[PDB]
């Protein structure tokens, strides 16, 4: 059962994550698209790649037989669900086991225990989790990762409290503000809760921390979270490189939790406009213009002259920004953002370019104010809405200047 | 006397990471650009840009007068010299010193007595460096170092660049691979001592020859941030153009000791050359570029689509860093990197590349491996195919001439 070739069925940025990560491990990558994205980067990027009908993911992508199928033809010995549509669905991980492919995930049987939020109580009272008896609680994130023997490590605790409608925006790595004690306590729970369910592979456990540091146990995302990579870029783990060898079986190399050597952000660039409530708007890429440099990682589903119509979510790509320090990782932070253009699209990027900035987000130092209601109800939204000239460059006196003027003087 | 205003005296990459260090650190970065260079990402991304005017190198960046009187116009606190050009210019330093301009670098004298050949080989000898009084298959090994105003000197970490031609590195990587720790414990403590002796304040690379059969030696002390950096700067998690400002603001070094370097890092140096024709270079226009992108990958580019290379200048348009936790998955990794970068319309060694991380003689068996600083011209398989105006209009203001140079036809 040694992973060889990956039918990878998610659309857009994970796609390609996947994508990487199994050509780094040497595996044939094998991707599927929808007929809008028959020519998008993933699809391109793929060894190979197969087509489904329809449009929406109903059609397109959450139909059984058409994945099934789609490995059929491809002679594919794996898949993996990214962290979309089939991800958290136990009867298609199901479907696929007695297929007989290589489920790189969770059993089933894990999935519905932890999915079930009665059973998933009565999992976190017998792990004994820290469960609740808040006000402006704020979100931190152990990411478990678990082997099929039961050698279970945290590679990080993330933050993730930038939040509005429940959807995350801005993530955070390691956890800026906790006591000691509060993040031993975090990991020592994380790995009862995951040891008490058996689970195994990469994973989240949410904890919701309320002001003055109670710890309320939230879920178990039984996923690969979108928020990997700033884990993965503080702790050095390859977290769907170990996801290939766990769902392998080989034991978890890494013995121990792994310290953080530095701190990161990440930053998703979502197609909808902060003036407009964060409304999804749908449209042309008429540019993209990644920040490549210094101390930043680009991840995107999205290219120059990409078409993002409305049958997806929003979620275009993933800027990740990683410094030895919260203040120097922030500066990093505001200049990747200045530099990142994207035009044709109403984006969140004007959003981070504020809240990066905002005294609220930066805090004190030793404490800061973001609660997972912050962004709906204290932050000063004052992103104005979204949506020829001739331009010429004049030097005075060798000074360079921009100058745009009407196309019709 | 700090920093506040920096002229970032250079073209290309190293002048947009120069430029992007300003950006972080909240420093106001003025560009100066060569007239080829008129449309340059560097020009189009720093904060402010002055014209230079001319052609060439030898008519352009490296005039004294006009880099000065440069800085002057744009009122620059300090001067950034990049990888090249003027940056080992001590008259060009006293020069800068004497404009009051903090010189982000070291000494002009320290510039001159470690680039006279002679003073240096007294130098070493005064530290006890460890020396061997040539070597037929050497490898190259070069330690970083950071020293302050104070006298606390950093090995920052040690980098292999034995991926040479006779005269140009192509590929480096860090840390230096199949050392014994007693070999790099005698290269770190031989780089502060000469350091120390040099009296060196900045970023600086130390460069010792390691032979077949491990015997060491000194070569040269470079006093520049060398181009080769930024796989170092990430395994050892220290933004050096960074710790070059801190340093040219004298403040005392905040890493206290060599941090331990976390991981493996590899950077291939995109030269626009036939590798498949000799490594010769060409002028072309750089029709498409399409960087990596993804985990553990970084590209440092100064050129962008639709830029166009003149060969006046340095043949480098760009690097690619790769990064993983050994040097097996970097080595993977970089093998991913270099099949996902395309670039076209230009010849560009990124074949080589893609060769060379493929190829057993730089992989290794585990303990050793098989490249030296002569491999790549003696004994790599060379198996790649060849590829195949202004209107200055003179204004008087109250009487104070002013050309403005607009756009010619209009």
């Amino acid at each position: 059962s040694k992973i060889s070739k990956v039918l990878v069925a998610n659309r857009g940025e994970i796609a390609v994550r996947v994508i990487r990560a199994a050509k780094d491990a040497g595996l044939a990558s094998v991707a599927v698209y929808a007929e809008p994205d028959a020519d998008a980067p993933h699809v391109r990027l793929a060894d190979e790649a197969f087509a489904l009908g329809g449009q929406t993911s109903a059609e397109s992508y959450l139909v059984f037989e058409k994945i099934l199928d789609a490995a059929e033809k491809s002679g594919a010995n794996a898949i993996h669900p990214g962290y979309g549509f089939l991800s958290e669905n136990a009867d298609f991980a199901q479907a696929v086991i007695d297929a007989g492919l290589i489920w790189i995930g969770p059993s089933p049987q894990s999935i519905r225990d932890l999915g079930d939020k009665v059973t998933a109580r009565h999992i976190a009272a017998r792990a004994k989790a820290p469960l609740v008896p808040l006000d402006k609680p704020r979100h931190v994130e152990a990411q478990v990762i678990a082997d099929q023997h039961g050698n279970v490590v945290v590679a990080g605790t993330r933050d993730c409290s930038l939040q509005r409608r429940f959807q995350k925006l801005v993530e955070e790595a390691p956890a800026p503000f906790l006591t000691d004690a509060q993040r031993k306590e975090i990991h020592e729970s994380a790995k009862r809760i995951c040891k008490e369910a058996g689970y195994y592979g990469a994973g989240t456990v949410e904890y919701l921390v309320g002001q003055d540091g109670l710890i309320s146990f939230l879920e178990v995302n039984t996923r690969l979270q979108v928020e990997h990579p700033v884990t993965e870029e503080t702790s050095g783990i390859d977290l769907v490189r170990q996801q290939f060898k766990i769902a392998n079986g080989e034991p978890l190399d890494i013995t121990e939790d792994p310290t953080p050597r530095g701190h990161s952000f990440e930053f998703r660039i979502n197609g909808e406009d902060a003036g407009r409530g964060f409304l999804p708007a749908p449209g042309p890429v008429t540019k993209f213009v990644a920040p490549t440099g210094p101390g930043v990682r680009m991840d995107s589903g999205v290219e120059t002259g990409s078409v993002i119509g409305g049958q997806f979510d929003s979620m275009l790509a993933k800027l990740i920004v990683t410094g030895a320090t919260r203040e120097e990782a922030l500066e990093r932070s505001r200049r990747a953002l200045a530099e990142f253009t994207v035009e044709g699209l109403a984006t969140v990027i004007p959003f981070h370019r504020a809240v990066v900035s905002d005294p609220a987000f930066i805090g004190d130092g030793e404490k800061f104010d973001v609660h997972t209601r912050w962004i709906e109800t204290e932050w000063n939204n004052t992103v104005e809405p979204f949506t020829p000239r001739q331009t010429v460059v004049v030097e005075v006196g060798g000074r360079r200047l921009e100058v745009s003027l009407p196309g019709d003087l």
